[PDB]
């Protein structure tokens, strides 16, 4: 008969609520747990603004689209599990216009957007062209090397992890065999694969990025009608112990002394919580930074990933429009997205609501990294009307008018905006500090693996997506959930409740 | 005669305040100038923040402290021209404490942090102790060339510029000459050297800043008593236009089809403003790419530049004291820093106020790039009493105990605080969008002469620290602002105010 033991879960994502469902799951004898989340909400980086109660008046502030490839199946098993009415998304959608050097894309003419040197830029002709290509050349050996086995393909990816992706492309791969590019050609190409400044970080992490968005499968993709906050609703509800909101942990120790199975405490405003065998701390890596984790004797390059691994910024916003617009007048009607560099970047058509002919949302911008950085500064909370008075409504609304400039005006637009929209920007959330992780150069390869390793003699475990090798995705979050709980029940030698968590939990529900 | 003419300045930082101050000094008949500011403020980054009216009771959230080297004569200039109050800054101090690892730092001894291979850490024995000597290593030889003539030293360490400062220490330099360096020590040298990434930019920023904060000639560094926004009041004092706040410049452009040399305008609130031969955009580049900018047809590697060269986020955390228990408690009485791995990163203690026994600043935590933007998510306008529940607060109290856990208690430190601070994070401020520019790899080289390129027929002109070699210094705004000033008056050929300018504005008041 197992001994009394209880756990603590820091931080109510979906990274905490799985290891909660898990343990739900196999109804452990005398094993219990408290979940402890520092914000009001629940879910973390899965979160639907609702504008209003009506079916399709909402945007998901994080987590939204998810491909359908193996590396993740646990997602689906997941969205299956809690019954999440699924509906298809459109990654590429029909006549969505790209804007790039006040040129929009045309196909088969060369350099629509003028920016080669043959029309006075600076992108090589032979490149410009020819960025898809070039990428897959650079990506595709690794890419399908992660097709047939992640895990595998992502041990032989580590072997070149010491290069940002530029320098990848700069030195023609880790010996010279591959093309060498120069900084331009570099330059356009992150410019049409990804945000500012992010070939700067790591080649592994363009890789897998291209991965999961240009997968070799050519996969369906999905997204969760009525919001991706469906699935914490339906998560929360099957909790036996309930999330305790508003309780921020800010210091977690283990007392060695101590011969019990439950040395370890959190403290939470002042206040002590202890009787704990093991400790998830499931936050972002910012926010672990902050707590007090001395005693916990943290290893020195452990505790060096906690501060150093990258995170990206994001931001998004979402307008309202009195009928969709971008549908009626532009024959958008397949979602997709349009992009641009112009400051909203991307502006994403909804798979939501393609069929009503009334109000619609419009994520107007999602952006990453520096772009991010820039829109996020405009993010306020009491903004002013009208939309002329909100600097970044206008913004907003003078780029979408640019950005669709083949159909509309300006003034159609501003008439067709209602006046509501929401702004986000995580790396202003201090429940966060960032969007996700976006790995810099060689820490896949030299940090993560003292991130992962083993603390406070086994009972200890730093979850999340950066705790992965899928950052920035649901799957990344449920797998290092899996791991972690794998770990606590080896480590209390639970071999009955590792046998069926293997059963019932490795591939599946 | 000279035909009456106007300028417009977008912009009343110190680079648009030092346009208008030249030409007021220049006097060139029949010449105005306007000068828009998008902010209620003054100043843009020279940004002194007032406690209360008290002599000593402020601290200075942009610029505060200027190293006496030959390449900042021009900063000292324009102190002496506007008679600032100038004081001793102490870059080093007496008893500052260091803490990496939760070790306080003791000279003579090996590895007192406990991070190096022999001590169960992963940085190289042979480095854990000589960060500062592979470093100069590293940047000598650049180093003592800039301090020669700082212009033929910056193109010599172009020849490098594609590199990061990581890639430079992991490659051995350009051919694998100089000591190659794993993973680990980078990292340490990093974390030792600079904010966390930052050694994932350019190596020739890494250069420049250990030029500037390590220069050859051990320099005298200076403060402005009162605070830097001294400086903004004395050269507003002197404006003969004054400047116009409340004025955002949403677009700039110039009618190519007009023979006038004022057929230049800008948009202000959907408002025209023309009749301008000339427009000077001081504005940090996130701002400029803000604006609907296709009236001036900008070369697209230009436009690619006002996008992509990369900007650092910097966070200031200041509290109130009862008494200044650093000095009379701690023995540090002398100014200098405290640094460490803690959130709070480094500790600045004021040189403005060493004699002070009553109410006193502490400028409690500085920060850059991700450790900044980690602080500046806490940074919230309206947070709670008492410090406990502001989580900033608390935060900076608790790593100010460990910090200075030698000769204080969380306790004392906490019941000196008078419930007073202020905090700033320069990348949530909607009119900078960063602190400053920190390009990275390449960029200096390839993005950044495309920047200062001629536009709109030799009549726009990108002017600020970001459009300089001296980046996030006054010195780089005023280089840029007399650099601007030079090409207008060359464009129209004022051979006599050029020739008047050289004589007084060169190396000049
Ligand atoms: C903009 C954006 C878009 C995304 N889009 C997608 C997408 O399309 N598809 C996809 O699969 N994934 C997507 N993701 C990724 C996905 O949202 C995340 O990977 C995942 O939701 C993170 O789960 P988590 O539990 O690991 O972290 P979190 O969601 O951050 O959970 C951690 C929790 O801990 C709490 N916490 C923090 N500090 C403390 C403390 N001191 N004490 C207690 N609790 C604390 C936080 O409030 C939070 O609730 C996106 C992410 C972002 C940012
Ligand atoms: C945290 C920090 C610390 C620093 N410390 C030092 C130091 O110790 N020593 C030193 O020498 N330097 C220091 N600097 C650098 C120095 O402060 C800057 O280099 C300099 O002040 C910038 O001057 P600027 O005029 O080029 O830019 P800004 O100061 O940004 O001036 C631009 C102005 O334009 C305005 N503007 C923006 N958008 C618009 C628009 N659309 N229309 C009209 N106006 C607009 C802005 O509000 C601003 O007032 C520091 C900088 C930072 C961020
Ligand atoms: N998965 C998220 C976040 C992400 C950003 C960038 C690269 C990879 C993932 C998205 O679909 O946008
Ligand atoms: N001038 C700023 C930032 C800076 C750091 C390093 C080099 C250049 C600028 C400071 O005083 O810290």
């Amino acid at each position: 008969e197992l001994p009394p033991r209880k756990v603590c879960i820091v931080g109510a994502g979906v990274s905490g609520l799985y290891i909660a469902m898990i343990l739900d799951d196999l109804k452990i004898p005398n094993l219990t747990y408290d979940i402890f989340e520092s914000s009001s909400r629940t879910g973390g980086r899965l979160y639907t603004h609702h504008f209003t109660d009506a079916k399709h008046d909402y945007y998901d502030i994080g987590a939204m689209r998810y491909p359908d490839i193996p590396s993740m199946k646990r997602t689906f098993n997941l969205f299956k599990r809690t019954g999440m009415p699924l509906i298809k998304y459109y990654l590429d959608g029909e006549n969505t216009p790209q804007l790039y050097n006040n040129h929009f894309f045309a196909k088969g003419v060369v350099d629509p957007y003028m920016v080669s040197v043959a029309n006075g830029g600076t992108v090589p002709d032979d490149v410009v062209d020819s960025v898809g290509e070039k990428l897959q050349q650079a990506f595709g050996y690794y890419k399908e090397k992660l097709a047939e086995d992640f895990d595998k393909g992502f041990d032989e990816l580590m072997l070149v992890d010491d290069m940002t992706t530029r320098e990848y492309l700069k030195r023609g791969g880790p010996k010279g065999e591959a093309p060498k590019y120069d900084f331009f050609a570099i330059q356009w190409m992150e410019t049409q694969n990804t945000g500012t400044n992010l070939f700067d970080q790591a080649f592994s992490e363009s890789v897998i990025a291209s991965f999961d968005f240009d997968n070799p499968t050519k996969p369906e993709w999905y997204c969760i009608e009525g919001g991706t906050s469906l699935l914490v609703d339906a998560m929360k509800e099957t909790l036996v112990h309930k999330v305790q909101n508003n309780k921020r942990v800010e210091a977690i120790s283990i007392d060695l002394d101590a011969p019990d199975d439950g040395n370890m405490s959190v403290k939470i405003g002042g206040k002590d919580y202890s009787g704990y065998s093991t400790v998830f701390n499931t936050t972002a890596l910012g926010c672990l930074d902050r707590m007090d984790l001395r005693g916990l004797n943290l290893h020195p390059t452990q505790a060096d990933a906690i501060r150093c691994l990258h995170y990206a910024n994001s931001t998004k916003v979402a307008l309202k429009f009195s009928y969709p617009w971008w549908i009626k007048d532009c024959g958008i009607t397949c979602g997709g997205a349009a992009s641009t560099d112009l400051p909203l970047r991307t502006c994403v058509y909804p798979s939501y609501n393609l069929g009503d002919t009334g109000e619609a949302v419009l994520l107007a911008s999602y952006t990453w990294s520096q772009d991010a950085t820039r829109i996020g500064s405009l993010v306020k909370d009491a903004p002013p009307q009208p939309p002329k008075e909100d600097e970044l409504v206008e913004l907003i609304l003078q780029n979408l008018a640019r950005l669709h400039a083949e159909h509309m005006t300006y003034e159609k637009i501003k008439e067709a905006y209602t006046g509501v929209y929401h702004a986000y920007c995580w790396a202003n959330d201090p429940n966060v500090g960032g969007a996700f992780a976006l790995f810099g150069p060689g820490q896949f390869s030299n940090l993560y693996p003292y991130l992962m390793r083993p603390a406070a003699g086994g009972k200890f475990h730093i979850v999340g997506e950066a705790s992965s090798v899928h950052h920035a995705w649901i799957i990344g979050s449920l797998e290092s959930a899996y791991t972690a709980v794998y770990q606590f029940l080896y480590k209390y030698k639970m071999w009955d409740y590792l046998r069926l968590l293997l059963e019932r939990w490795q591939y599946g529900l």
